């Protein structure tokens, strides 16, 4: 792996702890998250606040990563998240591509393309 | 219009209030909201919390409805929402079809299909 692909894979491992505070340590201050095509969450404060809000209605019970790659500086990775809506207990398998930008071993950009088919 | 299309058009007008309590009175207790393809919000409390949660990061500055109709007992309407993200001030126009199920003049089912192109 690249040092950047390694970082991304630890972050992917980390997701299942559903810990926004644990997760935001991977992100630089100058950073953003965009759950496509939704408008981005800008800055570290917002990404955290985004993870937190996500962790109050869902648990990530599992992440199965089945691809990791890189081109032109960006790490590309593909996974299936096993999502469990906490107010129901129902579980959902959904695919998602994660596109990461890193500057000096910290996340400066993160775009998710969840599978959005009916 | 039908009495059912009438109720939906009023609800549509009430949206710009950005007020969940105002909005929630259109829904029966046995009801649901589903932002496709996301899992539904089950029951009236959950629809309430979902709007309120939406009204903390966005304002609905304008609903421009350009279509309303009905088939099989369900009301279909189409609009463009002008969305302003509260943490940034940036505005966005997005289209969405609304599919409504009513029982005795109250909403028992609401599904949104927002335009999800990149």
């Amino acid at each position: 792996s690249t040092p950047d692909e390694k970082i991304v894979l630890e972050f992917m491992d980390a997701l299942t702890s559903n810990d926004a505070a644990k997760l935001i340590d991977y992100f630089a201050e100058d950073t953003m998250y965009q759950n496509m095509p939704l408008p981005p969450a800008y800055g570290r404060d917002a990404v955290e606040q985004t993870l937190a809000g996500f962790f109050k209605v869902f648990s990530i019970d599992a992440v199965e990563t089945f691809h990791i790659g890189s081109t032109k500086g960006l790490v590309y990775t593909e996974r299936v998240d096993v999502l469990r809506a906490l107010p129901t207990g129902k579980s959902y398998n959904v695919s998602v591509l994660g596109v990461f930008q890193l500057t000096e071993g910290k996340i400066t950009g993160w775009r998710d393309y969840f599978d959005l088919r009916e």
